[PDB]
């Protein structure tokens, strides 16, 4: 045998998730709708979706079902298997799936028994080939009778080696593990397409600062179209933690739900702090179980996340992020003695990703800027998608390249003090509204189609003491003949119902670009 100085032999997250699937295959993975199921339960469900995909050549499954066995089972098989999951609106109408399934070329659809309604109405009008995917426990005998024009598929349930989970198995981190839709200004949706490197980089940073162990709970409050529910999901699977599903009746008392099943982790808007005190359910301590709180989405007030730190006794972490770099970027521990009025979005989970823009056009990165500067965030790094899908003007707006990097214009104004970032407003009109990004200028542009209207404003309100918008209102001017039942009807084609304004006023003249302050000080005064 020769004498032998030096041997060199050639995804850290994803090996992570599988060793978590072997480590607890008998301790349960998922609760929802009153049933529990094992990682070993939900691994034969989820390979068995994924062995049938990959014989069937698909990569891009969307999915109809909702908080319901089926949606996790294909979340599971979608990553699993390396493909590309599509969560469709639980609230989506028949010709906003079809743009959907268009724009995201996707003829495969995970449903399940209480979709079958929404989905025989696209079956209807769907005139290319779908494909329908569903658990053996869902009947799709009649709809196959009906609709030879498309195919159902029910995959059997076989049993799966765990042993052999490491080994039969993916080598594309670029490929599309999932692709959400925001709001767009037209009414034409954006698309964001996240890679498994995106994705794994996020849960890599989240395990490693805030570790769970398999015994932890993890509330899954947010919509499967919302990247929340991706944290939700791949932070409970990494820990081999049990992901416990909100149900759709129970979303509007979560505090209740907490103590109910005891959660230890959980993650949704800060609206949700304001919800459980309006139903006297925050008292101090009441909620023991809770040792990490995350909120996301909107600006946290100091003395909501002070309340719920009081419940819970344990931290509660500010998380900051768009979409657009998979779900949050930064993150702050809550200190109850900071003496400030709001939470700081905080600092990045990876040095060198964020900048700071200022008036003048100044790029500074965040490690060389100075206390108090001050302007719009800028993201980079690997959390970054490469931009929209299929949209080069939105793509050109928005991203652009700098000294080497791709850098995102998040359009979030912020300040540096102290050392961490406080998120002060937005330069555009983009919202929430009851915890939904939204554009105003898509509500007014549907608005504007459907009343035929020279002039049109849409004010967020009502207004919470925190300054949350649980709606929007309407002002049409006094030319436009006053049909608000016709328009009503409309608006309701055109945007998910949480947009459509419920309001409507007819005023001769807007104050003055429209001051929304404004009209939301009029409307205050009735
Ligand atoms: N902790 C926080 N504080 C203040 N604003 C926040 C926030 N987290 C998110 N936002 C706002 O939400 C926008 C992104 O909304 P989104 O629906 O794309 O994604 C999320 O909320 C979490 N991925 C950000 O650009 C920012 O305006």
């Amino acid at each position: 045998y020769g004498v032998v100085h030096n041997q060199f032999i050639n995804c850290e997250t994803r090996h992570s998730i599988l060793a978590a699937i072997q480590a607890n295959r008998h301790a349960p993975a998922l609760w929802v709708k009153q049933k529990t199921y094992t990682y070993q339960e939900m691994t034969d469900m989820a390979l068995s979706l994924s062995d049938y995909w990959h014989l069937q050549g698909v990569q891009r499954v969307a999915i109809l079902s909702v908080r319901d066995l089926a949606a996790y089972s294909a979340i599971w098989a979608s990553y699993l298997g390396g493909m590309t999951y599509i969560p469709l609106n639980a609230r989506a109408t028949t010709e906003q799936i079809q743009e959907t399934l268009i724009a995201t070329q996707c003829d495969s659809i995970m449903v399940d028994a209480q979709q079958l309604s929404r989905l025989s109405s696209l079956l209807e009008t769907c005139i290319d080939r779908l494909h329908i995917y569903a658990l053996p426990d869902v009947d799709v005998e009649p709809l196959r009778q009906q609709y030879p024009q498309h195919t159902f598929h029910t995959v059997q349930i076989t049993e799966q080696d765990v042993e052999l989970l490491v080994v039969k198995y993916l080598d594309n981190e670029h490929e599309y593990a999932y692709i959400m839709q925001t709001s767009g200004s037209t009414g034409k949706p954006k698309r964001i397409a996240v890679s498994y490197s995106n994705l794994h980089c996020y849960i890599s940073q989240i395990d490693k600062l805030f570790p769970l162990n398999a015994q932890d709970r993890v509330g899954q409050y947010s919509d499967l179209t919302f990247d929340l529910s991706v944290h939700d999901i791949f932070y409970s699977l990494i820990s081999g933690a049990c992901l416990y599903v909100v149900p759709e009746l129970a979303k509007l008392s979560p505090a209740e739900f907490i103590h109910h099943h005891q959660l230890t982790v959980w993650l949704s808007v800060p609206t949700v702090i304001e919800l459980a005190l309006q139903r006297q359910t925050l008292t101090p301590h009441s909620l023991p179980s809770l040792r990490l709180s995350f909120f996301c989405g909107q600006a946290l007030l100091h003395d909501l996340a002070e309340q719920w730190q009081q419940a819970t006794q344990q931290p509660v972490i500010n998380l900051y992020g768009p979409t657009e770099c998979t779900i949050a970027v930064t993150y702050h521990r809550f200190v109850a003695h900071s003496g400030m009025a709001s939470v700081p979005i905080g600092r990045a989970f990876e040095e060198e990703c964020l900048a700071i823009i200022n008036e003048q056009g100044e790029l500074m990165r965040f490690e060389s800027a100075p206390e108090g500067y001050r302007g719009e965030l800028l993201l980079s790094g690997k959390q970054l998608v490469k931009g929209y899908l299929n949209d080069p003007l939105n793509t050109q707006s928005a991203f652009f390249q700098h000294e080497g990097r791709l850098w995102y214009r998040s359009g979030d104004i912020v300040t540096k003090s102290n050392g961490v970032l406080i998120h002060l407003g937005r330069r555009d009109h983009q919202v929430k509204i009851a915890g939904q990004r939204v554009e105003l200028e898509e509500i007014e542009t549907v608005v504007r189609r459907v009343t035929q209207a020279h002039s049109v404003a849409i004010v967020p309100w009502p207004l919470s003491e925190s300054g949350y918008a649980s709606g929007t209102v309407a002002f049409v001017d006094t030319h436009t003949q006053w049909q608000p039942d016709l328009w009503l009807s409309q608006c309701k084609q055109q945007l998910n119902p949480t947009f459509v304004p419920k309001r409507w006023y007819a005023i001769e003249q807007l104050p003055r670009k429209t001051d929304i302050k404004a009209l939301q000080q009029q409307l205050a005064s009735q």
